[PDB]
């Protein structure tokens, strides 16, 4: 009986440990399955957002050129205006002087 | 003797299973740790790629708006130019006339 | 005459502006040439550093697996050690019992 | 009198104005190109700094994983010897016990 008790003691311990490990393993498998599903989703969200970023960044260079050329055209015209208003003022001074000389 | 033999057999089996289950559990914990790490990583990449997308889209919007402002300003200026050129023509005509009369 | 002065004044202003603009344009040409050379340099450095970053990031997953497998192997052995020490303890208990039963 | 002079002066004025219009246009264009090159230079310098930081973190994690593998392997080797020692001990215990009966 003492022999049987020694054996049963070791058996009982091993069965206890085994039951705890099976429980722990089942819980870990559930958590792993969940993390994997969420990882698949967020990877898809990343791919989508990368594609949108990429298209936007591609359009940028052409739009920057459009803006530069439009701004350059505006400036050219503002300068022509300044030139014409300068020309007018000069004409009036020159004209006023010429009419004084004919008196 | 038959009894000890049944016990030693079960003892050997349980130790075999236990070693496999411990290995399996260790592996699962490693897999779970990895999935969690990668999930944190890709979530960060998603956030980054969203921020870059938004900034790109904003720069696109800004370049379109600037061009529009430049084009509208240009058109307004072209009309002021036509006005100034008319004014110049009228000034020369009036002055050429005044010059003829004073002679 | 005053008329000649009016004309010479406008001429003087235009010439000075032209001189100022030519000087500024020469400066700007130099600065543009420099910015372009440096831009080419830093673009090359960027490409190089991107290639290294990319290869490092690619090797990451493989090195993490190497570490995981090495750690898993270690654990398997530490467990086999515990198994053998348990077996020893049990053998001594069983042996002591058998020795008592056989006087 | 002034007619001769006015003609010469108006001609030079016309030339200078034409030149100013061309040079002002060119300068404006150069200013735009310089502003752009500077902007892009700032951009790519930032990308370089970012890419360097990512490279360094990656290389650090590589280094750390290589250290983990080396230490784990060394521990494994030490354990395999302890295993041999324990198996030797077991065999000695069984032979000594079998003798004692």
């Amino acid at each position: 009986t003492k022999l049987a008790d020694v054996y049963q003691a070791e058996l009982r311990e091993l069965r206890l440990r085994l039951d705890q490990l099976t429980a722990n393993s089942a819980r870990l498998e559930v958590e792993r399955d969940n993390l994997a599903q969420d990882l698949a989703t967020v990877r898809q969200k990343l791919q989508d957002e990368t594609n949108l970023r990429l298209e936007a960044e591609n359009n940028l260079a052409a739009y920057r050129q459009e803006a530069d050329e439009a701004t350059l055209a505006r400036l050219d015209l503002e300068r022509k205006i300044e030139s014409l208003e300068e020309e007018i003022r000069f004409l009036r001074k020159i004209h006023e002087e010429e009419v004084r000389e004919l008196q």
